[PDB]
């Protein structure tokens, strides 16, 4: 039934021979000049860190004065782009032996503490990618010491002659390509540097106008950051204007290393980007996700010493630690988030307002249970049981409830006033059950995907008003049954609704537990059926036999019939709109007015 | 106030000492094992890649040579002792050619084979060797890695390794015709023992390799690359399995577009746009090489603002980054862009002539790319290029039916200079702008833009058709002043301007100046009109002194069905207590 042809067959005979691995160099010089990195430019980050780990060996060795700088020269004229440091230089055997061996680092050799980028051995021969001739000229300190001229083509041969003139420190002129001459305009080798080198440690100078280098703030000591540089790094990084809101600085080292800065915009978020966001780092330079998908909100940088690099240094190497950064930072920003409520509800307020939506995208969008709890404790809402205005979680309901509560009720409306006033929190009010006020337009389809909340069941107050009749409805009405119809006159008046609206409602009762209003509509699946409703059901309408307006209908039934009938349609579109179930409310208004001159005569 | 220290003052003094450029071996195997790729499983991708090519090439020989032998990659995990094995069925390597292909860096027999080719010959475009280096990626995950290989001539042979520095090499009986790779994973890499990770790493990256992959005895990538077949030979069925597939989806798609073409790369190209609806509760299109996956998101061959496609691109000659993962910046991919820009545009402009039902709905569906499209790029040629998809209603015919701007362009007076448009949230509020009327005296039709961004979009369009887009923003005698002058005062807050005008069946309705002012309104100043010969009207000048509780009832329903009628107010909730209350009052 299988097919295989693997079996354990083999057998050495005799001896074997040993050897060494060898490698085809004029192939691998060409690997590294046009198939190692993806984006020419890097060049420039190859040679600046080489003259950074140059001006490194300087300033460690002289501890134990001279000027410590890195300089960029563009000459569109000669089609040259140059590069010259000031650190230790090279003697000859350094030449030939670093420059000359593909995969050799003397700055590997170096130690035996962390500003060294070089490791691989293969930065250097990005210049190929480039240029079609590289000049060296090195000076050793202090040393023997003569000057030397390394050059090449690129393509299998150098050559090293002696020299004079040359400064302590190397200079690296490249003859650039006829098709990268871009790196001989000046604006040009100025945007690669910033992108990549924009947080070297040394003074980088370009056509003797030094650079504006910044200070990577996220390596820093916390408070030896003011606001003022928070908000000049958030607009940095954020290519931003305004000012960060809020700034969370955040430093681990386990379960990994991280280093990072996010910061959350003061301006509202556009609603044209929300529907079309941090850079990641290591030891100052970048790398081409971090954060789950709803908090892209969030500006700033990322730098964590665990995230390997592949050769190039734009690939990350391995997924799932990436999974957990992601895991590690995401909890992380819920608890600072926690915490600002509490620090501050009114500007939390604000921020909930502006930014809520991606929380609400969050539980949706999360397979995770905790992960979509832990998200909806950032969650606010009013409460039946607190003053109008005043906000509260999920959290403090809970802790609210009785012991033997089971469920979390609650009511999606627009505004305080009619949830407050709502039929069907005139249904709730009967209970004994605090009831959530969550009032915008996405709330209800977060509550229907979060469920449940520290295992207590989510259900809203429409639901649950429909569960009741299925349940010993124990019950009584708000008025004295002096003031409803009998029950004779009730019956004789839903049997005239039931023949009115044939073709519109699953069935019509009488319920005991309306004021206010005259009638409401109920749908087990209340809110699901809401939702679907986004570019027929099974309704039933539920009639207060002690409202005026319903006494009235049943009188307008046998003294005036079709006033009745146009009055009945009118309180069931009432009660559809009040349901939220109503469809395009446009054609009503023929129908009122109609109404409204028949009844005012 | 320059400072710069770079000078001509170095001069050669001395003889050249001549020197060949060398690599330090042992480092370099370390780099090119565990530094190239971002995933330690493509140790799987990269010898499955080897043994296809060992099987090409023992077809490319059989084409001459005539021999026979099955075509098989085998894959075999071991849990306990913690191996995997992959075995091929193709030409094998004797002795020589174990210690050159496999003990040299960078050294590539099947690139040799490829530059030896015929142009045409088929293998030209399948062998997916090149760089030399891919076999090493085994030390990534073994301690210890050992090949048998028997050649189609003449020994077998064993090839053995630890990964650092050296290798060795024994005679060895009895290895069967091609290539045998044992991996002894290490410890933290013991998951490739598994079937089932196994399994996954196969059809995430080699599930179209083009002969039979069987897994400890049993068949896996049963799937075939419809994008490498002639357009005609595929049905609609295959389409949709496929699409699914490609996707990761479970409807169907809308349209499907099979692109194959030769300059400026080859190209076997499929593209599909989903029948279902993007919601922001919620892959992309692939980029495959010689039917190897590259990207499972190809980040620059498509203009961002095509990222709703779907499908697959596979292209022969690509340059790929030495990890295959990537592709190296080319003039050649800048301009494939540009060509399948152009080429999706205009299968998008057939459709809506050959169905603009059809059309009209995906326009519904995927306009905010088309919008997001025109704002975002900066080539005023492609911003009129992806504007003949744009859709608007006008007012030259009526509502839900929609026109281009190149149908506009027709339809203009003999010489005429602009092309006139009116942002704004309905048919309702535009019929009605203070604006609209003035061009309805000048260029009689004007362009109704009532979807989000379509004010921006034509805005950052700026010019089409080489002209510009430019916008624009019964009862007595007085006894309608005493119930006039009684409104505003009623209302002071909302409206502020109250007119007369002759409306029919609507005791009044509403009128907004700048639809500007409007639109955010629905995130006011409203001009109230009024005529004087409805019955609500001539009764809510009576009752205002008769039984002015129940006039002001009848005043804010009024009002408030007013501004249903013009569609700024849509959902009525907070009037339905109050308009019970009317009801109840008004039934005595
Ligand atoms: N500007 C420089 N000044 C002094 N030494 C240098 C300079 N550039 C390169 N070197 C030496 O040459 C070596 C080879 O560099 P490279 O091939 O780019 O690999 P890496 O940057 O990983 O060391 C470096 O390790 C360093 O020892
Ligand atoms: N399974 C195999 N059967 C026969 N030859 C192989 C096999 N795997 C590798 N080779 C040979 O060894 C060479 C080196 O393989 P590799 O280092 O992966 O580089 P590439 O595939 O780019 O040539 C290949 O070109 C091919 O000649």
């Amino acid at each position: 039934t299988l097919h295989n042809i693997i079996t354990d067959t083999e057998n050495v005979q005799g001896s074997f021979s040993k050897h060494e691995f060898q490698a085809e160099t004029k192939k691998l010089l060409d690997i590294v000049a046009r198939s190692l990195y993806s984006e020419k430019e890097v060049f420039i980050r190859e040679l600046i860190s080489n003259g950074s780990d140059a001006l490194e060996k300087l300033r460690h060795r002289m501890i134990t004065t001279a000027p410590m700088e890195i300089h960029l020269q563009t000459d569109s004229v000669k089609g040259t782009f140059t590069i010259q440091d000031t650190g230790v230089g090279m003697n000859k055997e350094d030449l030939v032996s670093n420059l000359g061996t593909i995969a050799r680092s003397g700055s590997k050799a170096f130690l035996d503490s962390s500003s060294i980028i070089g490791q691989f051995g293969v930065g250097f021969y990005s210049a190929f990618m480039v240029a079609d001739k590289v000049e060296v000229y090195s000076q050793s300190a202090e040393a023997d010491a003569p000057g030397y001229k390394w050059s090449s083509d690129g393509s299998g041969v150098f050559e090293v002659a002696e020299a004079s003139g040359v400064r302590q420190g190397t200079k690296i002129v490249l003859h650039l390509k006829d098709d990268c001459k871009e790196f001989s305009s000046e604006d040009r080798v100025k945007e690669v540097v910033t992108k990549y080198s924009n947080f070297v440690s040394f003074p980088i100078f370009l056509n003797g106008r030094r650079l504006n280098t910044l200070q990577a703030l996220w390596m820093m000591e916390p408070k030896d950051i003011s606001e003022w540089q928070h908000e000049e790094f958030y607009r940095y990084v954020a290519q931003a204007y305004d000012k960060p809101r809020y700034t969370l600085h955040y430093r681990a080292d386990a379960p990994l290393n991280i280093r990072s800065i996010f910061y959350v915009p003061e301006m509202k978020p556009s609603m044209f980007d929300v529907s079309r966001s941090v850079a990641l780092y290591s030891r100052k330079i970048l790398i081409q996700d971090i954060l789950p998908k709803w908090l892209r909100f969030l500006r700033g940088v990322v730098d964590s010493e665990d995230i390997p690099l592949n050769l190039s240094r734009e690939l990350l190497q391995e997924s799932a630690l990436i999974r957990k950064l992601r895991d590690v930072l995401q909890q992380r920003v819920i608890r600072f988030l926690l915490d600002q409520s509490k620090k501050d509800p009114e500007k939390y307020a604000r921020f909930f307002e502006d930014y809520g939506l991606f929380m609400r995208e969050g539980i949706v969008t999360t397979g995770e249970q905790s992960v979509k709890e832990d998200i909806a404790k950032l969650l606010r809402f009013e409460s039946s049981a607190l003053p109008a205005g005043q906000q509260t979680s999920l959290m403090e309901y809970s802790s609210r409830m009785k012991a033997g509560t089971r469920n979390i009720y609650y009511l999606c409306a627009p505004n305080r006033h009619l949830a407050e006033h709502s039929p069907y929190f005139e249904a709730m009010k009967q209970k004994d059950m605090e009831v959530l006020f969550c009032f915008e337009q996405f709330d209800e389809l977060t509550l229907l995907h979060l469920r449940e909340f520290d295992r207590k069941k989510l259900i809203s107050a429409e639901t649950d008003i429909v569960v009741d009749h299925y349940k010993e409805e124990k019950f009584q009405d708000s008025k004295p049954a002096s003031e409803r119809l009998s029950s004779e006159q009730a019956e004789d008046l839903l049997a005239w609704m039931r023949n009115a609206l044939v073709q519109r409602v699953t069935n019509i009762k009488v319920t005991p537990r309306l004021d206010t209003h005259p009638a409401m509509i109920t749908v087990l699946e209340m809110g699901a059926a809401r939702h679907f409703l986004r570019t027929i059901l099974q309704p039933t309408l539920e009639i207060n036999t002690g409202h005026d307006l319903i006494k009235k209908l049943h009188a307008l039934k046998d003294s005036n019939p079709e006033l009745a009938q146009l009055l009945l349609e009118q309180i069931y579109d009432n009660a559809m709109i009040a349901a939220g179930l109503n469809e395009d409310p446009r054609p009503m208004i023929s129908r009122l007015n109609q109404l409204l001159t028949r009844a005012l005569e």
